[PDB]
């Protein structure tokens, strides 16, 4: 999966020094973000999956390694209040909301999630992403199809894996990401195109990348209260 380097590449961009921070990771899986977060410094990581399934993953993934990480499991859009945090990390939580209004709960949970100097960082489904402008399989994610679901779009996918994973996700257009970031009260918002840098221009053949740049599918964003 050539596109996990620069997608950690660019959340770890975006996210900066966490020494001494308390974070709190949404959507966390196994806890692959949180527990490398923690690797670099965090005071106290807290993950948060609707899954039980992968949060018994994300347990038994600490237990091996013996980092402090705590996890629940819950519905970040209907979420019971777990504090306030320097930094909410959400790698590939806003893309599973599966409806406009439950987007914007999502940012209201995180908006009360945050302390007053902290931070959302965020990798999602960049809105202007268009299947006929080019697939992301040779970047590890199979985009089968396209199908309008109401205001946005929906997915089904397949990461290129040995077998072949299936997921399905959900584009929400640009202006209802942002009507949401503004309406749960953060008072500045930034896109981050994703790092791809002149090291992976190199090593990889000639326009490798030309359809990341012309058709990305990430985007990280990062909001302040
Ligand atoms: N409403 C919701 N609340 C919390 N977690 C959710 C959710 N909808 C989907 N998820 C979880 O989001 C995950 C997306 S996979 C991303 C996992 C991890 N952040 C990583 O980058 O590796 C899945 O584990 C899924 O169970």
């Amino acid at each position: 999966a050539a596109q996990r380097a620069i997608e950690v590449r660019t959340i770890f961009h975006m996210i900066g020094d966490v020494s001494g921070k308390s974070v709190l990771d949404l959507a966390c899986g196994f806890g692959f973000f949180g527990r490398e977060i923690y690797r670099r410094g965090a005071a106290k990581v807290v993950g948060v999956d609707i899954s039980e399934k992968m949060i018994e993953l994300a347990r038994e993934e600490s237990r091996k390694y013996g980092d402090p990480l705590e996890f629940h499991v819950r519905d970040v859009a209907n979420m019971e209040p777990l504090g306030q945090f320097d930094l909410v990390n959400a790698a590939w939580l806003f893309n599973y909301a599966d409806s406009v209004e439950n987007l914007r709960k999502m940012f209201k949970v995180v908006r009360a999630s945050l302390k007053p100097d902290g931070k959302l960082v965020a990798y999602t489904v960049d809105p202007d992403f268009s299947l006929a402008k080019g697939n992301f399989a040779k970047y590890g994610v199979n985009v089968l199809n396209e199908r309008a679901w109401g205001p946005g779009y929906r997915h089904d996918a397949e990461f290129v894996t040995d077998p072949p994973s299936q997921f399905s996700f959900y584009r929400w257009s640009r202006a209802d990401y942002e009507s949401a970031i503004a309406d749960a009260g953060f008072s500045h918002f930034e896109w981050q195109k994703p790092l791809l840098e002149a090291d992976d221009i190199a090593t990889h053949p000639p326009g490798f990348w030309d359809v990341f740049q012309n058709n990305c599918l990430q985007t990280g964003l990062v909001c302040k209260p």
